């Protein structure tokens, strides 16, 4: 039975780790041969979930073509967010909830994207479609992904489907979603103890917006000022990445997850397009974005329109 | 509120019938959809609309003057879609092709399955939403499946396609084999067709690596009947190659009873057809035994060969 690898994006988050584990479980329970893997270090929010539910971290890989011919992507599609040698393997399936870009196949495939708040909400439907029981620990990881992506049901990407899926999965997992979820989210927002290099990379994604090359990184914090007081250090590492990767823009979004507001720090030739996108004035490279917490819903679309 | 649903340029039975069927499902669920088309209805699709007493979808050239959002069926690539596709939001895609030249600003509902026909996916969607398929609509969906599968002979045809067709033929009240052989024959009637029509009726454009390609297909019950028009075919094909700056125009002339095709290849990259199929072009043509599917048996190997 031909082996496949399943993985999410570079700089993995809880949905990218847990949705890879869950979809590999659904495949293997149906008699196939899948291994969930990861493309970077597990963050502290995800580690809390894996520890709580007694599950192992997926194996770390740098490339896939040395191992397999076919892969499945979860929680992303764009080539520059994926594994370094993505061109060298066949993408058999994608299960995702993002915009589509920089993604091509030579052959027909199973591509399933729904504009819901979490990839795991889609995988929940797929377990039921295939008459596979969800084990307690698997449901716990799927719940963890929904809580992470929805910021405990506060994010504007959260839908009635995500809420319903979380209710089902919390019951299967044997946990109170609010109590568990608060503890998990707090494990991820712990950060006056992280390097600025980690801050700008632990939830960074690259994009192309028209002709322009862009990186958008986000930090969950419970306090904007204990990030903002490090602006000189943040500018030094961000400017280095801008030069090395030839970026037109690096946008750091520092989100207060308990107030649902964000501070932007924008560096690069196209920093003024942030002003157009959010109707905002950059002063000393920053601006407050009130209400903005979602990169896929509230940052990527307007930044595209402003840049074009 | 108002949305348009449509398939590819040079519409086939799946593109017309899946647009009609998905609009029906949206409308039965309380939404506001109209199915439209991007080109003239072919003789196969016309046979189906006459048989099931259904009108042809309204022909449109642009969408942005009418609506803000659209739904694509049976395609995704921009160059196969409506000319002003960049000026509207794509809300959903239901499809069974490779993905390319397709980008959105926002998340969307994208549902592609590597099955034999878009209508096979829509059949599942009616069930997921608990909506009854009307007799006339089931016949159109059936027509789409028979068309894309060449009466269950194409290698794209899966067990899901066969199962869908069996349910829909029962709802439609027809024998699939008898109706299907007749419908397919209606599209294989090339007697009143100009060579301009022959190379455009079922033509699709692609970019394969960095090479610009057009692949047209024609259904026949006698390859040699179209092969005797080769000089006239080469005239119109070469005109297209020049006008569109193509690296390759490939005409695939398919014997729908024998499951073989004759290739006619014109353009700088014609020799890549020899590599893709392990054949030798003689006077610009080569027999491709077993080859009937563009999405499964032509596009992938041509892509490899041209890389
Ligand atoms: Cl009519
Ligand atoms: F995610
Ligand atoms: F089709
Ligand atoms: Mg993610
Ligand atoms: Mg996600
Ligand atoms: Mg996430
Ligand atoms: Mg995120
Ligand atoms: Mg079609
Ligand atoms: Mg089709
Ligand atoms: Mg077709
Ligand atoms: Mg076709």
């Amino acid at each position: 039975m031909e082996k496949i690898l399943i993985f999410g994006h570079q700089n993995p988050d809880t949905d990218t780790i847990c949705s890879a584990i869950a979809y590999a479980d659904l495949k293997n329970k149906l008699g196939f041969n899948a291994e969930p893997v990861r493309l970077g270090q597990v963050n502290g929010e995800t580690q809390y979930a894996l520890d709580y539910f007694k599950q192992e971290s997926p194996r770390l890989v740098e490339t896939a073509a040395n191992e397999v011919n076919g892969v499945i992507l979860v929680d992303h599609n764009e080539r520059q967010q994926s594994i370094k040698d993505i061109e060298e393997v066949q993408v058999l399936e994608v299960i995702d909830h993002h915009r589509i870009a920089n993604f091509e196949t030579a052959e027909p495939l199973y591509y399933r994207a729904e504009p819901v708040g979490c990839t795991a909400t889609i995988l929940n439907k797929m377990y039921k479609e295939n008459n596979v029981k969800i084990e307690k620990e698997i449901a716990g990881l799927m719940l963890s992904a929904i809580i992470s992506d929805s910021l405990l049901f506060k994010s504007p990407t959260c839908t009635d489907q995500d809420v319903a899926a979380a209710k089902e999965l919390a019951e299967i997992a044997g946990v109170d979603a609010e109590e568990y979820g608060l503890n998990m989210l707090k494990a991820g927002a712990d950060l006056s103890k992280k390097t600025v290099e980690e801050l700008i990379s632990l939830d960074a994604k690259e994009f192309t917006l028209g002709s322009k090359k862009v990186e958008i990184a986000q930090v969950n914090t419970v306090d904007i000022e204990d990030v903002k007081k490090r602006q000189a250090e943040l500018e030094a590492v961000i400017s280095k990445v801008v030069a090395e990767k030839n970026l037109d823009l690096f946008l750091l979004v520092i989100t207060d997850i308990l107030e649902n507001d964000s501070l932007a720090l924008a560096i690069g030739n196209e920093a003024a397009k942030v002003e157009k996108a959010f109707n905002v004035t950059l002063e000393n490279n920053t601006a407050l974005l009130k209400g903005v917490v979602s990169r896929k819903k509230q940052v990527v679309p307007v930044l595209t329109d402003a840049m074009a």
